[PDB]
């Protein structure tokens, strides 16, 4: 029971995290123009990218808590349900900001091979 709020307690964390630094990507607009702006995004994107590597070690962590939890085969029909809806959430909001910062770190370097 205590597992159980421990990983929920971690899951609200983390998933508040990955609302957070879509936020912040979504916010970052476009590429500068400017290669002096360029290397400035890009050395910030690349600790960026440091961060998102280190809640990826979070986020693993929950998927793992989250299917044993469901494993040991003591939850209820409802708290198995949702921690299986939980962890498709988790999955999918992962995934979705893991594909757009990699975009991001490829368009960044690249357009700063080009003009740098």
């Amino acid at each position: 029971e205590v597992n159980l709020d421990r990983y929920q307690t971690a899951l609200e964390e983390v998933l508040s995290w990955l609302l957070s630094a879509e936020d912040t990507l979504q916010a970052q607009g476009e590429i500068s123009n400017d290669v002096e702006v360029v290397k400035d995004q890009f050395h910030t994107h690349e600790g960026y990218m440091m961060d998102l590597t280190a809640h990826q070690g979070r986020v693993g962590n929950i998927l793992q808590l989250g299917s044993k939890l469901i494993g040991t085969g003591k939850l209820s029909e409802d708290e198995e349900t949702e921690v299986q809806e939980q962890m498709n959430l988790l999955n999918s909001r992962w995934e979705c900001l893991r594909v757009a910062s990699m975009e991001k770190q490829s368009n960044l370097h690249r357009v700063l091979m080009d003009l740098q």
